[PDB]
């Protein structure tokens, strides 16, 4: 029976020493470090997921500075908004929740972050910083996929990795994170034509397409190690986007969907914040 | 027989039209477009590629201004002659031929030069930009590869491409303007297990390994478009990192080696180059 690659318990894990170093922090220089987190407009989910992010702050001694927006809200302001945050010494990490509202430039503000306070890893200099192997924060949810893999001891190097999905924030930096690890990649898109073809090549097997199930068990490699991205709300227990019912019997490992992938989006956020306060007031 | 993508035509063909653009910048400004290019050390093939950039921008009606450093030279001291060609407003764009001396940082390097400048797409900053599909130069050598696959009217979106090979310069960058032209993309590199088959897949293969005819011919898929990126001298003709030994009874259309992508390399710096004077001049 596959292995269960629990994101919950290596969440926890993680945030015990986490509290340890915010707290040596605390104590040494008397500042506590500010996590800012932008919500624009009324998605719901988006405000559950940064409820959740403010939470795991303060589980480990940080805090959030809430910074919420009207779904009206223009580029221009929003851009202004995190300019006053770049040049906020108390403000360590800056999250921008997305959606943005669709008249919103998405990518514009990302780019607007500092590098330094980029703790989700959103910026286009901080991808590429990542795929060229400079020290950069990765984005939240593939940079905690990876911490999935290497504290479960999954063998990357050399293994063909199928990337399902190319979003600025999940697919494209998950590409290149495994491509880093020495997999080798294939990405693919609404615009595959052979897509249960090629998932039935991958070791291991990424679902980044935000569809319910889209990824059919049926297509899934014996032995493969399958990471869901996924989440979709459903009566009595959400699914993700790959069909997990049985997977037990066909994965080497798995990502269960909720308690996988999630906590490690969350916990990565939190860790990259508590070394963007250590680098600034340490 | 394949379809013989012919770079040198292509080549030629866009420098007429740089030619007038240039003498019409020069009419209206009295000012001459420069590329600044460094060349650290005394490899042979990097003076060669130097020297006919050199030649490139004198045939548009620019010119260059010739940085020769020595074998010797520290990081420290590229970086504070990039600095200075950056603040030089008579200086639209800089290349730093690849590799330098061992000894430098030479992504470091890449690094310093400003994005407006950063006319041979060398930039993590510009990487990453290209990658999300926000404006910026594109890296030489694979930006021509997209011109050449565009102007012969080559078929991309929904295609599989496989690029073999990661380079910071080459591999990564072509993979990911296929990808934004919508192919399903697969990298590989010194690591992949089972590269013939992957190859044999491929409706796109891209040569990017720096070894004289590693890619075999009978691990072309019948039909498939091969992009050779390599060149390595040989005593009656130079070969690339292809079998391209009868390739017109196997692909749809390919890059001859020599007079393929290489002059299609030099000319997009060029080209770019052209561009930025326009911008800073304009
Ligand atoms: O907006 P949003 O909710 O779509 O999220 P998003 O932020 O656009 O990300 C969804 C990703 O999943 C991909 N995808 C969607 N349907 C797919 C399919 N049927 N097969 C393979 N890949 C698919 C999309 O391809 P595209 O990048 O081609 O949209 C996209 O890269
Ligand atoms: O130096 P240079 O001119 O070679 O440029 P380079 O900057 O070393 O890039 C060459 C690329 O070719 C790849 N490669 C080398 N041998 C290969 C092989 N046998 N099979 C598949 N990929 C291979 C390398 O893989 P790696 O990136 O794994 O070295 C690298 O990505
Ligand atoms: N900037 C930015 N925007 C984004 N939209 C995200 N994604 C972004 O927050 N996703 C996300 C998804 C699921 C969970 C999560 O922990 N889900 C629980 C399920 C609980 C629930 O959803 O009610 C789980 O999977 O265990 C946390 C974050 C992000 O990481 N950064
Ligand atoms: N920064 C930087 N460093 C680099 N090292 C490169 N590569 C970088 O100049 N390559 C290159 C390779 C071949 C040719 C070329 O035109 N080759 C001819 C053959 C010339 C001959 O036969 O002597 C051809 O393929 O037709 C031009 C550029 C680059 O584009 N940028
Ligand atoms: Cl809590």
């Amino acid at each position: 029976m596959a292995l269960v690659l629990d994101g919950r318990a290596l969440a926890k894990q993680i945030e015990e020493n986490l509290l340890v170093r915010v707290e040596a922090l605390k104590a040494k220089t008397g500042r506590t470090p500010i996590l800012a987190t932008i919500l624009v407009g009324d998605d719901g989910a988006s405000a559950t997921y940064v409820r959740m992010k403010g939470n795991a702050c303060r589980r480990v001694g940080m805090d959030s500075l809430k910074i919420e927006l009207p779904q009206e809200t223009t580029t221009e302001q929003l851009l202004a908004e995190i300019e006053k945050l770049n040049a906020n010494p108390d403000v360590h990490g800056i999250l921008l929740q997305h959606p943005v509202p669709a008249q919103i430039d998405e990518r514009a503000c990302f780019d607007a972050i500092s590098l330094a306070k980029d703790v989700d890893g959103v910026t286009c200099l901080g991808f590429g910083r990542m795929a060229m192997g400079e020290a950069a924060y990765g984005s939240a949810t593939p940079a905690g996929i990876m911490t999935i893999l290497k504290e479960n001891n999954i063998e990357i190097a050399g293994k063909h990795a199928v990337v399902v999905g190319r979003s600025a924030i999940l697919g494209k930096p998950m590409a290149m994170m495994l491509l880093q690890a020495n997999a080798t990649v294939t990405i693919c898109h609404s615009r595959t034509q052979n897509l249960p073809e090629l998932v039935k090549q991958a070791d291991i097997i990424v679902g980044a397409v935000g569809k319910a199930e889209l990824i059919q068990k049926d297509w899934i490699k014996q032995g493969a190690v399958v990471v869901d991205a996924g989440f979709h709300p459903r009566d009595g227990g959400g699914v993700g986007d790959i069909q997990l019912q049985g997977i037990e019997e066909i994965a080497s490992a798995y990502t269960p969907v909720p308690g996988g992938v999630g906590p490690m989006t969350i916990t990565t956020l939190i860790r990259q914040t508590v070394e963007a306060a250590e680098k600034a007031l340490g």
